[PDB]
């Protein structure tokens, strides 16, 4: 809704914005992640700040700034998780040499 937190900036997204103006854009449709992951274990979100998902769950990488803990998406929902709880899909584009 707002923001949550100032003070506090442990943190912080890797999107740049270059718009001059006044910039008041609904939520765009589209969406360009940096990389896909899987959940390997039933993931729990201990309340709404996290992310509560199951084992295979789909989670769309979009900002891993920290090395300990990155954020997805799941069916429209955005929160918080390890990067310990996901191992990269490594989802292969085409079908194998044959």
């Amino acid at each position: 809704g707002s923001s949550g937190s100032s003070g506090q900036k442990g943190w912080f997204p890797a999107s740049h914005v270059k718009l001059l103006g006044p910039s008041s854009e609904r939520a765009t449709p589209a969406f360009h992640p940096v990389c896909q992951v899987i959940a390997m274990y039933d993931y729990a979100a201990n309340n709404e700040d996290e992310l509560s998902f199951s084992k295979g769950q789909l989670i769309n990488v979009m900002n891993k700034d920290d090395p300990d803990w990155w954020q997805g998406e799941i069916n429209g929902v955005t929160g918080l998780f390890p990067s310990n709880y996901v191992k990269m899909t490594t989802d292969s584009s085409g079908p194998s040499s044959g």
